[PDB]
């Protein structure tokens, strides 16, 4: 649907074509993250930092339990049946999170039945059996640190130093927590919170959590980097200082009739000046409908882009006409950086601005000249096979489009400036012009 | 040039003038990073975590080698006589590539000649068991190896190989490797779609060595006096030139460039100051930093660049175009300058330039010291220049300052200028203004 | 593309086919030659010859440094990351320069970056008292000093410093230095109008070291198995990059290229054989060596090239054009080939290609051993092909030869060709002929 | 880039066209020309091949 031939006139050359995939169909796993480390092996010289740590952790955790109890006390069976009068303010995401919370409360009761076992764990990853058929893992936030460094060093150094090191390590852990579990956690019910952020309750080591949970998919890395693996807090205990998390493991579902087209910008020559076109690098096409994408939130691979939400955003109608052949509506920016790309390779066919970079292919042994009317030059085996641009000697393929490419001209768009201060003044000047 | 006098009355008080310099002429040094520790001394109960770490690592390094081999299987030396020296590129087999990708490809082949020598040392590279090791590829050429978690294992795991049940040692080693992989996945994971590129900073590369780039750069050498500069501006970059899936180690070519001052170019910083107009406070909306090069004025996207006391440093020519209206606003035509009403009570209201201070004498208490009488600002003067002509010591709130001569017009405070139109700079305000003007046009 | 059958019938029998290679991709090594010897151990009664030699050497070396300074003063590093950031040329201060001269100028500046470091070693270079010395340039780099007259002094004058009158040692010395200068003037004298260029062979440079280039190249290293080649073809060249008039020592950058065989490019040699026609002997005038590359036929000025057994080696692409008529002659239009009547009795009359024998049996007596009878050439056959079909063993005077089978036409000896016009190739014959045609035209 | 057409044999590069030229690895600053101002806009006849 895109006119790539006319887009190469404006410096937009064809890049990779990728398949668009979205998170869907999430499974569930239940884990126990214990933020209080078992310190029964170091009780001889643990001092009084433990009570201060407990008070600080209670102060941190209590608002979480408060914002969970609004849904705990307002949900009962009457499927899941909600009480909106005592909720007051909630979004669609919040209500779905609450229904998920009550669905997970059934297994939360069974995990809470093992409170004594949970509070007695003294290893980083401990296996507990919540039912005869299903099991649960327990992760202690700082148990590896204690058992590896602080337990062996209980007698070689005076235990005042041990106490200070304990306090500093717990304070560093709290420092790492507070970016995520502190007052920034305004809405704990929501499940949009990434596993990477949840692992800050375990030292940022989400690899251990996921590997112990036993991932069994070939999309695991794309799931992890695209923030697809999400979690939700369903119970917080202020007596044993532990939270249980439902980790969601989804599957990457490729969207039918959907692909993502990448365009590589090439500086082109116009009116004895060098310009660059202002068109988005990536385009979402779904059932012959063209729309943008905030690909910064997504993860780009060699053949696909993985997103944990549907990120299609609207496109201006004029932009849509620009990408479908009407190149006169594609905005262009004057070039000020001496380090803007000037040549690009698509399908083995080389598009370049020979006015700005000298082109002289080797097989003819002569220079390739660009006139004052041509924005970019196509080189292929038809003109001369192997081209040289500065330090590179490149062997080329054959073009598939028109054979008279270099002889046909086109129309060009208007100049624009993309800086935020530039945008305000163009609005101001246009407003003044209207007046 | 810039008209500081007309800018000052709008509130754009003159600031520090900084030179502009960009990386150039990069030197090349080669190193290897072994993404796997040598667990030889702890192998007695290393368990099975080594094998699983091998598979997980391989799952990350395989795409990198796959992307590199798109070039390796498509790169060779030509006759060199049919045409001036260069490297041949099998472009029909490459398909999709940018200028930067092809440039990295050329550098990749060029480094391959040294990489063959380093690979001749594969057994020595695998045998490394120190966090930093020095090796010879020939008697007139050293190379360095930086292991993954060798030092950490060497310092805490090996000494505690008996004092605790070493099954706990297996657990701790598993946690350490997982922590490394989690730290690595931000850079070397699926985000690394283009290993054929030299735009990756040494800070990102050091994540394969625990984020410890200072050891990389100290061991390689502080060749220049601007070293901190090249470091902070993301100027020191590196490229992966060899990936090994059996010893689990990469070869990286680190670039140490030199900062070239762009001649006849400087960066001017403008300070905003709130000023009066129509019984309200306003702050002008102009770029804080302007790049003037060869008597041509243009913006600079200075977010990536590093600002020091004396010069502005960028790892790329980050100059960007500037509107014609901003040009005229910056060279005298203050009626085209934007201004924004200030609602916040935490906007700066006075600034000091060249020993003279431009102040907003009504919005802040404004009195003088040497006479004890207050300094009054009328409703028609946007800002009051206070210099030692009016009195040599002024008081603003709780600060008492001594002021020097002025260099411009002597009758500055008695001359007014025209004022531009208001603007609003919120993200949603732009859409609202566009809609209103579109509806007005219709 | 060459049709060998008509060429053979005219008298141009097949010869060896050799590949075409050219010097390419030159590596560099830097050395210094001290053109003055250290006479410290024998300075007790050297006399005043040292000072006079000093003045003479200054007089010879001054123009070299004067020509070098034209580039030294006018070479500078252009500023900023816009261009490759290399060297700028004060072209208006240079005035007159060629492409090769400018190229050498660039290589001269490039080498300055190392020459400054070597000139830091000035005191060490003065202190050298052996004909070859190795010095550390850096912890990863080295440089060699060659003394022009150290071997002679250390082997003859120092041992014989007392067994003969000292005055006699004075003369001997004077004579030795004068001999050095006489050998030197051919290369480093006023003949060296352009010291900047790098087209000067290592053999010529070694004249400053007594003509012993094999020591220069052995001490630097036999980098490849083609060494004798880059040596004879004048492919190994050097450049003078710094001349010092106080210590009288020059720095030379020696270039060690690699021989790139040109693809689709071979050199063909044709053997001339005298052939009978019109009751007289004639020899065709065609190039002995012909260069056919990319199906294109061109001559080669092989006098400056080296013709080994398997390849033709040149320090420069010495391909030259060829007349259209010569191309048609070598293609098959055999009537366009010139021929020269032979009056010498020492012209070869037979040749052997692929084991088949071409001979002029009219001029030389041929008989076959197997049948014990003469081999007869008629008056209208230019040459006689003899092979195993004719008879497996023929003789030509005092040689018994055994012949293989022919690969071309079976009826070779029964088919005739057309013959071209006579020519005369004396230097005065060209002037005589040109007058005749000019008079004929008038 | 400085472009040469198929009609003209060589180019006079001087400060008039621009004051510094690049020809591969050389960067050369140039001086004034003393002959005709319109050097590059006029063609001449050419001799026979030999």
């Amino acid at each position: 649907i895109l006119h790539y031939e006319k887009l190469s006139k404006i410096g937009l050359v064809k890049g990779v074509t990728r398949k668009y995939k979205i998170k869907s169909n999430p499974l569930t796993k239940d884990i126990v993250i214990k933020m209080i480390p078992n310190v029964s092996n170091m009780s001889q010289c643990t001092g009084s930092v433990m009570e201060n740590y407990k008070t600080r952790l209670n102060g941190i955790l209590t608002p979480i339990k408060g914002a969970l109890e609004i849904y705990k006390n307002n949900t009962h069976d009457c499927g899941v049946c909600m009480a909106g009068v005592a909720i007051g303010i909630a979004t669609a995401a919040q209500i779905t999170a609450g229904v998920a919370l009550y669905e997970a409360m059934k297994n939360a009761d069974n995990i809470n039945k093992l409170k004594s076992s949970i509070e007695s764990t003294n290893e980083a990853v401990v296996k507990l059996q919540e039912t005869a058929e299903k099991t649960v893992y327990v992760f202690t936030a700082l148990q590896d640190y204690i058992n590896t460094n602080l337990v062996p060093t209980i007698d070689k150094i005076p235990c005042k130093q041990t106490e200070l090191s304990l306090d500093l390590a717990l304070s560093k852990y709290l420092s790492d927590l507070l970016f995520v579990f502190g007052p920034n956690l305004q809405d704990p019910v929501s499940n949009s919170m990434t596993i990477q952020a949840i692992s800050q309750a375990f030292g940022g080591n989400y690899e251990t959590l996921l590997r112990t949970l036993g991932y069994a998919t070939e999309d695991f890395d794309d799931l992890l980097e695209s923030d697809s693996i999400t979690g939700q807090i369903i119970y917080v205990d202020l007596s044993s200082y532990y939270i249980i998390v439902r980790v969601y493991f989804p599957i990457l579902t490729e969207i039918q009739q959907a692909y993502i087209q990448e365009l590589l910008p090439v500086s082109f020559n116009n009116d004895n000046s060098e310009w660059i076109s202002i068109v988005p690098n990536f385009i979402l096409v779904r059932n012959t409908l063209i729309s943008n994408i905030e690909i910064g939130f997504c993860l780009i691979t060699k053949r696909s882009v993985i997103c944990n939400q549907d990120y299609a955003t609207p496109m201006t109608n004029n932009m849509r006409e620009c990408l479908t052949g009407s190149t006169e509506k594609c905005p262009r920016e004057l070039v000020v950086s001496s380090h803007v790309p000037r040549f690009a390779l698509s399908n083995g066919v080389l598009f370049a601005n020979c006015i700005s970079v000298t082109c002289q292919c080797q097989t003819t042994g002569r220079a390739i000249s660009q006139s004052g009317e041509q924005t970019l030059l196509m080189i292929d085996n038809t003109t001369c096979p192997t081209a040289v641009l500065g330090n590179v000697i490149i062997s080329l393929g054959k073009y598939l489009g028109s054979v008279n490419y270099n002889s046909e001209g086109i129309a060009i768009g208007p100049p624009v400036f993309t800086d935020k201060v530039d945008i305000s003044s163009q609005i101001s000047s246009m407003n003044q012009s209207l007046q």
